[PDB]
């Protein structure tokens, strides 16, 4: 019965957040939902008060009991870079190489593949990005596709794009 | 300009929630969202916990401040009709006439028709609606077309076809 650790920034786009937790729910996939952040209580982009599972800094050491990361982006992305010495960020790096490395199934959407692309898992694989974020990737094959699926990176351009990818995802993991 | 009043069911279906809130907040459609709950802390289907805006009961006498309504149906509806002691499913059916009474937007998804119908404000409209609650529209006119615009109703079947009309629905919103 397979296991999902979704990360959620903080504040999450919502549609691109449940658009995930909802296939997995109707579908039977097993997830878990951390917070990249101190709290578990966070925002949406849009001001909704949203209260998930866990915080990322309780995923670390516990990355083993997950089979797929799904990364969903948020407004808290443009300022990543400014804010990579906050421990969630630095907990966010660490967790995105750790399952990479593991060989886990990674998923996202936007600036997704950017944040993958950063910890170098990425190196040679096709991903999806917002085209606002494709300069960045550096280590990945960035495409101007809806989505890409190569090998265990599944990746949608961004919200708008998951429905191209998320029947893919959902039998991956089924 | 124009007020959107977004009523989220106990458990409401998170992927169709959001997908209405960003688009308006995206396109900068003001709304309010009212729990049909008895507090402001509600869930979605995939377990996550929301806090809303209100509660629906302080939505009552004040549906004229509103231009529209947006039903944002969940795992609550199918169990609506045992639940006849719960005030806020009271409060709903008096919302949704007084609403429909006015001229106001109506825009649902899933049962979303289903609820519209009970109150009989779909008199002679088309109606999209989840096969499984397309037997209970008995006001209005059941299709098996993806969404339905007609007159005030916007309608989709269910979470997945919200993408059809929901531009339209901006455009009418703008
Ligand atoms: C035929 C086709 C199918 C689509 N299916 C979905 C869908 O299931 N869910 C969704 O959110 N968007 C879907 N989209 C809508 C796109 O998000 C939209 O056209 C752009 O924003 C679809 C678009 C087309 C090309
Ligand atoms: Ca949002
Ligand atoms: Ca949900
Ligand atoms: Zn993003
Ligand atoms: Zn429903």
């Amino acid at each position: 019965a397979k296991k999902v650790a979704v990360l959620a920034v903080n504040p999450v786009n919502g549609c691109g957040l449940f658009q995930y937790l909802e296939a997995f729910f109707e579908n039977g996939i097993s997830y878990k939902v951390f917070a990249v952040s101190d709290t578990k209580e966070i925002k949406t982009n849009s001001g909704m008060v949203l209260i998930v599972d866990d915080v990322i800094a309780n995923l670390k050491g516990h990355e083993d009991e997950f089979d797929a990361l799904v990364f969903s982006c948020g407004d808290a992305v443009p300022v990543f870079q400014q804010y990579a010495n906050q421990p969630y960020n630095v907990d966010l790096m660490e967790v995105i190489k750790t399952f990479g490395e593991k060989g886990k199934m990674m998923i996202g959407h936007c600036a997704g593949a950017m944040m993958f692309d950063f910890t170098g898992i990425t190196k040679g694989k096709k991903v999806a990005v917002h085209p606002l974020a494709k300069p960045a990737i550096q280590n990945g094959i960035a495409t101007d596709e809806k989505s890409e699926i190569d090998g265990n990176f599944f990746t949608a351009q961004d919200e708008n794009t998951i429905w191209t990818m998320l029947p893919k995802v959902i039998e991956a993991l089924k």
